[PDB]
RNA sequence: GUUGAAACAGGGUCAGCUUGCCGUAGGUGGCAUCGCCCUCGUC
């Protein structure tokens, strides 16, 4: 119930077209997004911040998920299209250079592979030779808006070709069916069960995905990331056997719905209230909405469901909400 | 005699230094306890 529920409602909204992922996908804030020609060359450094009282770092925008980073090697990951902001320019604030040239190595050595494997898609084109160039990196530092993109922690630098202007470089008609092939072939050829929520199939996943929204660096959420948490010595992974599609579900499930409007901060706690819909409560969702209007009534339409509460702690997340009734 | 085990609230924090409830003031200017009665009628 904990996490069955939550890939339940995930498949139950996918359904319904309301701005969720689909198999490879995560709701991810961008602060600062370069946007690019057809054939690379810099363009302009757009940025989508100002939102409520406090600046954060830009819209969320549907990106393909990580493998995660937190470790000591954390350049060795190699993410798709997007990740930290010294993974492009290779330019660190704090950490200095060394570990960031490798990763941007990395990341054009993975953008390369990938535009070998899918040719002829423009968007893959732009990326492979931009970051091969060697020429327009410099010109990127020395911008317009530039000086805020390094003032702070987290910075997400994205790219997007010109002609669409609503369509990111990871969201074209060409990157979507080799994100949905990827999790179905490199995610379907480990284990072969057996499955939680789902009881069927699904090899064992291993390295959670980082849920963001609690602390103020993302953070796994059912991973061991030691040694006494396992059970008869799984080493991270057969501890919890829960399969790849529905821990990728909840994840992204649990990203999504905590930063939209279900949202709100009970105290030291960013927990998210929602029903089963077949939600729209009115009454838990708008916590901090204006000045709590009147709309508590009896519209013979009483969900069920329950309240997740999730908190942060010093690595991982703790449940304390719960309560069906 | 083959199965949740191995799990600390934490080492420590004087809530203090300062503050007269006080300088501030007539319970008073004023009112006959009295106009009235055989302690005696007596052998």
């Amino acid at each position: 119930m904990i996490l069955h529920a939550l890939t339940q409602y995930y498949q139950r909204k996918a359904e319904s077209d309301g701005g969720i992922a689909q198999e490879g996908f995560e709701n991810k804030e961008i602060p600062f997004i370069i946007v690019i020609d057809k054939q690379g060359n810099f363009i302009q450094l757009e940025d989508t911040r100002e939102l409520k009282v406090k600046k954060k770092v830009g819209r969320t925008f549907l990106v393909p998920k990580g493998l995660g980073r937190s470790g000591s090697k954390s350049y060795e990951v190699s993410n798709l299209l997007w990740d930290h902001y010294g993974y492009v320019l290779a330019y660190a604030g704090e950490k200095g250079q060394e570990q960031a040239d490798k990763q941007h190595a990395s990341f054009t050595a993975k953008v390369n592979e990938l535009k070998q494997a899918l040719p002829d898609d423009a968007g893959v084109t732009a990326v492979a030779a931009f970051l091969s160039s060697a020429e327009e990196k410099s010109k990127v530092m020395q911008a317009a808006n530039w000086a805020e993109c390094a003032k702070v922690k987290g910075c997400n630098l994205s790219f997007r070709l010109v002609d669409e202007a609503v369509d990111l470089v990871c969201q074209s008609k060409a990157v979507r069916e080799y994100v949905s092939q990827a999790n179905q072939t490199q995610s379907d050829n480990a284990q072969k069960g057996i499955c939680l929520v789902t009881g069927k199939a699904a090899p064992i996943a291993r390295l959670h995905n980082a849920v963001k929204g609690v602390n103020a660096k993302p953070a796994p959420f059912a991973s061991v990331n030691l040694s006494a948490f396992e059970s008869y010595g799984k080493e991270q992974g057969f501890a919890f056997p829960i399969g790849e599609q529905a821990m990728f579900e909840y994840t992204t499930a649990l990203n999504t719905l905590l930063a939209g409007e279900n949202r709100f901060r009970i105290g030291d706690v960013t927990t998210v209230c929602w029903g089963a819909k077949r939600a729209h409560i009115d009454a838990v969702k708008a916590l901090y909405k204006s000045l709590y209007n009147g709309q508590y009534c009896k519209p013979d339409g009483e969900d069920k469901f329950y309240l997740l509460g999730l908190s942060p702690n010093s690595a991982r997340i703790v449940v304390r909400f719960w309560h069906e009734t």
